[PDB]
């Protein structure tokens, strides 16, 4: 859906600044149990980060899903 992710990024950038940063994605990913490392979240933001920023923006993470 569109709505979904719009609900999606809404959930995972923590303090609402219209960035996911490595340490909330870190975060969530943490509480849903995963065991994970800095590096392993930055493959995974490398994977989405078109800007090259270090960030998930919105734009990016619907390119994401
Ligand atoms: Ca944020
Ligand atoms: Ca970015």
């Amino acid at each position: 859906s569109e709505e979904e992710i719009r609900e999606a990024f809404r959930v995972f950038d923590k303090d609402g600044n219209g960035y996911i940063s490595a340490a909330e994605l870190r975060h969530v990913m943490t509480n849903l149990g995963e065991k994970l490392t800095d590096e392993e979240v930055d493959e995974m933001i490398r994977e989405a980060d078109i800007d090259g920023d270090g960030q998930v923006n919105y734009e990016e993470f619907v390119q994401m899903m």
